[PDB]
Parts: C-alpha cells; structure tokens; sequence
RNA sequence: AUACUUACCUGGCAGGGGAGAUACCAUGAUCACGAAGGUGGUUUUCCCAGGGCGAGGCUUAUCCAUUGCACUCCGGAUGUGC
C-alpha cells in the first residue's frame, strides 16, 4: 500500500506465453515512463502476475492509478505496488541485503 | 498345394570384421635347464560396424490444480514427433 518503484500486477490471462506477456505489458506501461524491467513467470507460483519496474516512483503511482481494473486480455488487471524493493532498485539506492 | 519325372527357358566367382599388443595358459617343441616365434586361447589398445538398456532433456495439445509478492528453472496427468 505504499509507493514504490515495481508494481505488482495479478489476475493476469494465464494462458499467454511469458515473451507475448511481457511485449504488451510494455506497450502499455510505457505509457507512463520509462520502464527498467518487466518480470513474468509462469511458474505456479507466479502465473497470472508481473512486477513492472520504473525508474521513478511516480511513474509507477500514475500508471498504478490509471490502469486499475484495464481491461487486459479479457481480464481486468490488479494493480498495486511491490510490497519490497526489486534488486535493481535496491542496489542502485544501496539498500541491498541478500 | 506337396513330392518326383520329362521337356523348354535361364545360369558368373568369392566372403563372412580389420590391424596392433599380450607378461599368462595350451601346443607337455628331439640333444644335456630354455628357442624366438607361429598357431589356438586369455587379456587389452587402436579402425571401428551393427544391436540392447533408456537416466535425462526438446516440442504440442486435453484434463486437473492454482488469485499466487517475485527477482537462482522448475505443479500433476495423458498422448504424436525428437
């Protein structure tokens, strides 16, 4: 619930394929700002969600508040932020800790 | 259909890995203890040829499970090709 960086994205189709995911995930979030990295997995844990990672914390609260419920491969997206930093972010701010 | 008989038409030949090495066994080698080797085994190294076993992995669809907070791939099942 606080801002962040990534933002998490569940309830995603999960029938498409990991490249697909992450090529219209850019589409449509660059939208807001400059993008470092989508993350996909289709592991059974982490189907049906991507952490989209932005340079600036208020590229991620806009594209966060614009997108939530986007009508996203017959599925309406959930949005929120990461609950932690990724690593990327982490260790640019120095925060990193294994 | 099978076996033989006669007539007619036809008709090549040759084979089954190869090459090394073997200290050990057989061949109980005809000259005062002995050949070497060769041959046949055994073991082994090359040239390798066809099979056996299929651990693992690649690919794609049905069913089942999953609403999951990651940043070291990576749920289950079943089937065509590899």
């Amino acid at each position: 619930t606080r801002p962040n960086h990534t933002i998490y994205i569940n309830n995603l189709n999960e029938k498409i394929k990991k490249d697909e995911l992450k090529k219209s995930l850019y589409a449509i979030f660059s939208q807001f700002g400059q993008i470092l990295d989508i993350l996909v997995s289709r592991s059974l844990k982490m189907r049906g969600q991507a952490f989209v990672i932005f340079k600036e914390v208020s590229s991620a609260t806009n594209a966060l508040r614009s997108m939530q419920g986007f009508p996203f491969y017959d599925k309406p997206m959930r949005i929120q932020y990461a609950k932690t930093d990724s690593d990327i972010i982490a260790k640019m701010k120095g925060t990193f800790v294994e």
